[PDB]
């Protein structure tokens, strides 16, 4: 009955990204200091986790989206979302 | 099962673990010298958290969800306040 | 139903650890720059969260595994996983 979220942040402003799994879809809300807005990330999933790291000022985000026993990694490296190499044998 | 979320900062470290249990989220805290129950108390069934340092000051954001509504709670050095977060 | 995951990362390679809870078993997949591999972590739980911090170049990881209302902390401090003092 309740949605499931994952959050990450970086720098001191900060920037924040909050991912929500709702009815099989994961969407993203974003803060960069002046208001929340809807982000580009939109992929299937019933469960989400996230981690991120900086290289200098460049953010790198990895979102782990799961449906059933299948987890797909999605990558942001400054220039759009792409599927990552992660696999598991769940 | 209960649902948890964890964050940490520095090198001591400090850790905060948030647990959703039967619609209530509570907080356990480590600052190097034993666990204790923190001030955070808010309703929710699922929880996530992030935190960042500004120099030596910690800032924490906890995202508490009930049904389709997620409420953000903010620690900025003196109590927890409702944040600007909204979602559709 | 779906598996439930938690993730942490460190440094600039980076290293990543992803924990998956699946029918009461939590396992770990690891990235250190050249491929994913299955890590040493194997503990029971229906829910998992994680946090980590560097002390110099040394990674320290805390995984919070829950079954019912009992959360167990598992600690990586450089040479295997040990149970932690976290209580709630
Ligand atoms: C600039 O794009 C915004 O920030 C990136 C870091 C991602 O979170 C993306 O989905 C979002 O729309
Ligand atoms: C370069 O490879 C990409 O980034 C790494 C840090 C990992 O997240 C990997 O699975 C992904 O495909
Ligand atoms: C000093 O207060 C303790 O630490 C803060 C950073 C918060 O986690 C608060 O809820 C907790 O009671
Ligand atoms: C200053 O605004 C507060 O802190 C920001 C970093 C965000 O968490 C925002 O939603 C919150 O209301
Ligand atoms: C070197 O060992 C690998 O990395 C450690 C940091 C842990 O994640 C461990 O479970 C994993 O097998
Ligand atoms: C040294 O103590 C160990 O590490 C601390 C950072 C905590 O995670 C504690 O519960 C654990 O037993």
């Amino acid at each position: 009955s309740s949605v499931q979220t994952a959050a990450t942040s970086w720098g001191t402003v900060p920037s924040i990204r909050v991912y929500t799994a709702n009815n099989g879809k994961i969407t993203e809300r974003c803060w960069d200091g002046k208001g929340w807005y809807t982000g580009a990330f939109n992929e299937p999933g019933d469960n989400v986790s996230v981690t991120s790291w900086l290289v200098g000022s460049a953010i790198h985000i990895r979102v782990y989206a799961s449906t059933g026993t299948t987890t797909t990694e999605w990558c942001w490296d400054g220039n759009g979302w792409t599927k990552g190499a992660y696999t598991s044998t769940n």
